RNA sequence: UUCACAUUGCCCAAGUCUU
RNA sequence: CAAUGUGAA
């Protein structure tokens, strides 16, 4: 239950493909290192502050100390070559514009067994020693630039990316070290991200206010002025040599603002010989806030390297994507030029360590798979071809389509904007479109209404249940983004297990049949139907024999937030096609990844499976989203044996094979096309179903790249594929063309989507649940549980289609 | 709330110390 | 999923 299987072959399938990936290779030294542990009395200091201690202690004690060592910012140090140490401590007082620093080696590091790693001979990768790389890689950068996770970031010089609102854009790139199957090798992408501007306090005010200038005007501000300022400026730091965190703004002018020892102004004319040009103007609150220290505006600079936290304004957002949206090409150009400005190797630490890195991407070689064939049903029983990650149904009919013979539309939309001929005319398009589908629209609705406001929603549901037998939908019109929705979905999904479709006015008002279309897919589905199956003939051979197909994911509550729960969601097949699925999901502690009541999760949808295909899987096959390699034993340990407890707590003795697989969207690899003749469209990215399996993906372990989907804008993200266990002995070409048909599975649109549908329902189920608790989030957790709870009638649906 | 792709927001990471 | 873009039968 413990440790992942190894790579069991490569894989042979597809047509190849050059790539170019932004690993670029490292050429690691044969000796070891020497590891020391650092302690900084007092050790409350921020991670850069130790570094200048220790930056200052190595230039001060050169003489009979270290005659250039690296430092993580905490307790670990690392030297080329040994100290005058022993084990010995040795205690050393700093000085900087009171420290003191003890020092106690630890460890050799030998990157010889690094080499034996990333070979054949040593059968795992020595954390300890990757993490010594990075250190010496970051040393530098980490001091030059303002670090942010596992990038760094810089205003561009000779650029200015402004926001407004104080804020503007810095760029910057990712970095980390990997092992694999070649060499090691430097991960570094390019990035931005929102940062406030150096700029005086008091044009941060005129950018936040929107004056033009100061001056207009000379009044003191009004509360709503002032409220919306001390809202931008309180908890970010301003400098006067002197650093002070914001606590507040004062609701007095500095002329008439006092504090005991007198007005601000006062004050400062007296000690500082400083006459105030504003003194109408509130003062900052600075330090603790059950202090008095006050600071004129005019006296104060927003301090440099200050990331933005809050969130973007919808203006702020757009100019965002404006400044930083590129093609492939482009995307891979700026890593390329990055790299050769960079310049790893006069870093005199890398330097030190005797590293060297080469200044171009690594070429590695893809197979592009065969996408499946997909059947459609009716009469006809069409075959549809994905060319280029993409098809469509025209001309096709569901495999099993529902016929809707009782169905009702309430309008939420005003009568004035969204009149009766819009809905007649959208009701017209929808049954044309629909009956083309194989999913016919036998007439008109049932019931038709205008309603105001949420108070209108579950008395009009209410009376739709209670007074039409055999109901199949009800169609919401929505004038826009509403608290209509939410209220529609609490009482559709949860208080009353109704099937509901919403729509916004605007494509009612206007319709297409590319939209009415894939209306179409989410209706058919949310009844019961069956879109379309993977060609039976055409799928790996693990469908022999019954096998389930398990999504899982957790969302986590947004930046900043401090008590929303995370949400796990777990989904699982229920049919050999694999088509349909069912949903469980539940709220769990604050940002946990691990979910919590996977056993039980687990057991529902076995359950379930049974009941609907009346046999019990011989195999489990678990895609997992979302879990970070450093989490990976941690989520393998307590989730592959939940998913076994819910087996034996079952049955027998019904031990099914499981297979452990973690999808991961967001890392930092990019691939792109070597050759100009592959790039496809606008975009230039690789083609759907490009796979990589060797070169850049792990030593020892079974993992590969699938990009599945259709770049349409910017870098494509390829998907990587962990294999944390098998039971099931997947080769490489079963599981890799497996992973790629479950991608064409997805419901809601006629194309190659870029996780596998059930990872997909996943997220749909746990952001449907985030709706069911918008201004909700033991007594509080039961609270919690009941609102996500779907009615009984809902329980077995794909409500979350 | 037609849908996908893309940027950010999400575990690990990162961050947190005289007026 | 939300904000913002690029797109589609
Ligand atoms: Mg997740
Ligand atoms: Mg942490
Ligand atoms: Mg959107």
């Amino acid at each position: 239950a413990f440790k992942p299987p190894p790579r069991p072959d490569f894989g042979t399938s597809g047509r190849t493909i050059k790539l170019q990936a932004n690993f670029f290779e490292m050429d690691i030294p044969k000796i070891d290192i020497y590891h020391y542990e650092l302690d900084i009395k007092p050790e409350k200091c921020p991670r850069r502050v130790n570094r200048e201690i220790v930056e200052h202690m190595v230039q001060h004690f050169k003489t009979q100390i270290f005659g250039k060592p690296v430092f993580d910012g905490r307790k670990n140090l690392y030297t080329a070559m040994p100290l005058p140490i022993g084990r010995d401590k040795v205690e050393l007082e700093v000085t900087l514009p009171i420290f003191k620093v003890s020092i106690k080696w630890v460890s050799c590091v030998s990157l010889q067994a690094l080499h034996d790693a990333l070979s054949g001979r040593l059968p795992s990768v020595p954390f300890e020693t990757i993490q010594a790389l990075d250190v010496v890689m970051r040393h530098l950068p980490s001091m030059r630039y303002t670090p942010v996770g596992r990038s760094f970031f810089t205003a561009s010089e000779g650029c200015s990316n402004p926001l407004g609102g104080g804020r503007e854009v810095w760029f910057g790139f990712h970095q980390s070290v990997r092992p694999s199957l070649w060499k090691m090798m430097l991960n570094i992408d390019v990035s931005a991200t929102a940062f406030y501007k150096a700029q005086p306090v008091i044009e941060f005010v005129c950018e936040v206010l929107d004056f033009k200038s100061i001056e207009e005007q000379q009044k003191p501000l009004t509360d709503s002025q002032r409220v919306k300022f001390t809202k931008e400026i309180k908890g970010l730091k301003v400098e006067i040599k002197r650093k002070y965190r914001v606590c507040n703004v004062t609701r007095r002018p500095a002329s008439h603002q006092t504090f005991p020892l007198c007005t601000v102004a006062q004050y400062f004319k007296d000690r500082h010989k400083l006459v105030l040009r504003y003194p109408h103007l509130p003062c900052l609150q600075v330090g603790q806030e059950q202090k008095h220290t006050y600071l004129p505006l005019e006296v104060c600079n927003i301090v440099a390297g200050q990331r933005c936290i809050k969130k973007l304004t919808d203006n702020q957002t757009s100019t965002m994507i404006r400044a930083t949206a590129r093609s492939a090409p482009d995307r891979q150009e700026e890593i390329s030029k990055l790299m050769r400005s960079a310049d790893f190797n006069t870093d005199p630490y890398v330097r030190e360590f005797g590293i060297m890195v080469k200044d171009e991407m690594t070429d590695v070689t893809g197979r592009v798979l065969q996408p499946p064939s997909i059947l459609y049903g009716g009469r006809n029983k069409a075959i549809a071809t994905p060319v280029q990650g993409v098809w469509d149904m025209r001309n096709k009919q569901f495999h099993t389509g529902i016929e809707i013979k009782v169905w009702a539309i309430a309008c939420f939309a005003p009568q004035r904007q969204c009149t009766e001929v819009h809905l007649k005319s959208f009701t017209e398009q929808l049954r044309k479109i629909s009956r083309d589908a194989g999913m016919p629209i036998q007439g008109q609705p049932c019931f038709c209404k205008y309603a105001q406001g949420a108070d209108s929603v579950e008395p009009m549901f209410r009376h739709l249940k209670n007074t039409y037998a055999g109901l199949q939908l009800v169609v919401v019109i929505l004038p826009g983004k509403t608290p209509v929705y939410a209220e529609v979905k609490r009482v559709g999904d949860t208080v009353l297990g109704m099937a509901t479709q919403c729509v916004q006015m605007k494509n009612v008002q206007r319709t297409t049949p590319q939209t009415l279309s894939n209306l179409c897919l989410k209706i058919n589905v949310k009844l019961g139907g069956v879109n379309n199956i993977l060609l039976p003939q055409g799928r790996p051979p693990v469908f022999q024999q019954p096998v389930i197909f398990l999504g899982a994911d957790v969302t986590h509550p947004p930046a900043g937030d401090g008590k929303k729960p995370s949400i796990a969601a777990v989904v699982g097949s229920m049919d050999a096609h694999p088509n349909r699925y069912c949903a469980t999901v539940r709220v769990q502690q604050h940002r946990q990844e691990i979910i919590q009541d996977l056993a039980a999760m687990v057991r529902e949808l076995l359950i379930q499976f049974y009941k609907s295909t009346r046999f019990k899987p011989t195999r489990i096959i678990f895609y997992r989203d979302g879990v970070s390699e450093g989490q990976f034993q941690q989520v393998l340990h307590h989730e592959l044996l939940a998913i076994r407890e819910a087996c034996i707590k079952l049955e027998k003795d019904y031990q099914p094979g499981i297979t452990f697989i973690v999808v991961q969207k967001r890392h930092h690899t990019r691939l792109f096309c070597t050759d100009k003749n592959e790039r496809v469209g606008k975009s230039g990215n690789i083609p759907a179903g490009t796979t990589v399996d060797t070169k850049i993906t792990h030593p020892t372990e079974f993992d590969f790249y699938l990009c599945s989907h259709a770049g349409i804008q910017g870098t494509s993200r390829p998907s990587h594929y962990h294999v944390l266990w098998d039971d099931n002995r997947f080769s490489s070409d079963e599981l890799q063309i497996l992973t790629y048909q479950l991608c064409h599975t997805y419901v809601r649109c006629t194309r190659s989507v870029s996780i596998p549908a059930p990872a997909y329902y996943a997220h749909l189920v746990a952001f449907r649940a985030r709706y069911h608790l918008v201004d909700k989030e033991g007594r509080d957790h039961q609270a919690l549980a009941k609102a996500v709870q779907v009615h009984q009638d809902t329980l077995r649906t794909m409500y979350f289609a």
